[PDB]
């Protein structure tokens, strides 16, 4: 249903970049959170953030690239096997993703050093992170963010986002064609 809600927006505009503000700004209505934006890729895997919404007057992040090392070496890294990235507290670390759903027999996985400072960089505490698919393409990335606190992920959130990206990635390949 709230998918739903999500595509009758999405679909209610013509053009990507209504596009792109409706969707943040449903995903974080939705979750009553502090961010969403919508990333886009280079050609190496650093990439820019195109759109963003906001609440509770933060900077923002458009305009801003994010260039991952790690990112550019692994050519996109987990995203190009659509995993999600899923830390409730950048903190304590990532929540362990297999066969399309959380691995609660694992413990939490910390993040590395430098990811962290590049997260509190852009204000980042807490981050759910998905892949945008133009095709079998990966063009970018989905990213719901919350700023002020830790927050919980749980897994239909993290499918609602992927469905979402879904939904971006058919408007972007319809917008290329
Ligand atoms: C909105 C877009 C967005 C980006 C770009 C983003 C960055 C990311 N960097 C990652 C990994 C990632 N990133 C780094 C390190 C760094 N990263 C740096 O920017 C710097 C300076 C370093 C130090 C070398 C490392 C080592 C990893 C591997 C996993 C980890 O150690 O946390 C990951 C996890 C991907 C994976 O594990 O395969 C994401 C999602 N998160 C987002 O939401």
């Amino acid at each position: 249903q709230a998918l739903n809600r999500v595509i009758t927006k999405i679909r209610q505009v013509s053009d990507l970049e209504s596009i792109f503000s409706t969707t943040t700004q449903e995903v974080r209505r939705l979750f009553g959170i502090e961010r969403v934006t919508i990333y886009k890729f280079r050609e190496d895997y650093f990439g820019d953030f195109i759109t963003e919404s906001e609440a509770g007057g933060w900077r923002k992040l458009v305009g801003s690239g994010w260039e991952d090392p790690y990112l550019n070496e692994h050519q996109g890294g987990r995203f190009q096997q659509n995993q999600p990235f899923v830390v409730d507290d950048i903190y304590l670390g990532e929540t362990i993703w297999e066969e399309g759903k959380f691995n609660l027999q694992k413990p939490k996985r910390p993040l590395t050093d430098c990811h962290i400072e590049a997260l509190e960089s852009f204000e980042v505490k807490s981050c759910a992170v998905v892949a945008i698919f133009q095709g079998q393409k990966l063009w970018g990335l989905l990213s719901a963010f919350q700023n002020s606190a830790p927050r919980h992920w749980d897994e239909a959130e993290v499918q609602l986002l992927m469905r979402v990206a879904d939904q971006l990635g058919v408007a972007i390949q319809q917008a290329e064609y």
